[PDB]
């Protein structure tokens, strides 16, 4: 089974650096990126860069840029994630994730918590021209049993194959739903489905059983930097 392995829980104060990491095992390392995600407390996951580990090539989200440094030792399977001078915004739980641009993320690290001593970003998006994922609505209430339709809508056309969902089910790491617009990533149930093409996709859940009750992501890595949706909170409808 393919896993990736992160480093335990930091806490550090502003300003002091840090290196954390993340260790790939039942799988060729060079063959996959490692990108990393950010999720500050109570926020929707953020692109930060991603790494070949091939050559140690890297590109940089434009917020994290002259900020973070990724790095790969390709001969023990680990990539890394370090901070010169950690701010008090940094404060967030931290993913890995593999990828090949082929099945967009398809497995991600546990989660390194990393608190710093001392907002989100706009779901709208910045002045950086990146490609803005609006979901819709941000929370749903419905019943067990119920029929799910989620929304993502972006900014400009992405090709179909550069679509994808995640759920994060609460307290764990997102993991890959549907990637490429509508396949089913393996061992996913078959009541999720995904449709849609251009600007407009939708995930779609037949019924909503106990332990779909989870925040759905979207995602595209058609442009940089890669984005996320900021999010449908599926929850239980009070009865």
């Amino acid at each position: 089974e393919v896993q990736l392995v992160q480093s335990g829980a930091e806490v550090k104060k502003p300003g002091e650096s840090l290196k954390i990491s993340c260790k790939g095992s039942g799988y060729s390392f060079t063959s996959y990126w490692i990108s990393w995600v950010r999720q500050m407390p109570g926020c929707g996951l953020e692109w930060m860069g991603i790494i070949d580990p091939s050559d140690s090539d890297t590109r940089y989200s434009p917020s994290f840029q002259g900020q973070v440094t990724i790095s790969a030792d390709k001969s023990i399977s680990t990539a890394y994630l370090q901070w010169s001078s950690l701010k008090a915004s940094d404060t967030a739980m931290y993913y890995c994730a593999r990828g090949d641009g082929s099945t967009d993320l398809d497995y991600w690290g546990q989660g390194t918590l990393v608190t710093v001593s001392s907002g989100c970003p706009p779901c709208g998006g910045g002045s950086g021209g990146e490609i803005v994922l609006t979901q819709s609505p941000g929370t749903l209430s419905l019943s067990p049993g119920e029929r799910a339709t989620l929304s993502c809508r972006a900014s400009q056309s992405v090709s179909s194959s550069y679509l994808a969902w995640y759920q994060q089910k609460p307290g764990q790491a997102p993991r890959l739903l549907i990637y490429g617009a509508s396949s089913r990533a393996t061992g996913i149930p078959d009541r999720f489905s995904g449709s849609g093409s251009g600007t407009d996709f939708t995930l779609t859940i037949s019924r909503l059983e106990p332990e779909d009750f989870a925040v759905y992501y979207c995602q595209q890595d058609y442009g940089f930097p890669w984005t996320f949706g900021c999010g449908t909170k599926v929850e239980i409808k009070g009865h």
